[PDB]
């Protein structure tokens, strides 16, 4: 899994961190 600045739509599970909704990527 990813964690930082990685593309996410809402709960795309692309990252084990969280989805930063300003960049539509992870924190």
């Amino acid at each position: 899994c990813k964690s930082p600045g990685s593309s996410c739509s809402p709960t795309s599970y692309n990252c084990c961190r969280s989805c930063n909704p300003y960049t539509k990527r992870c924190y």
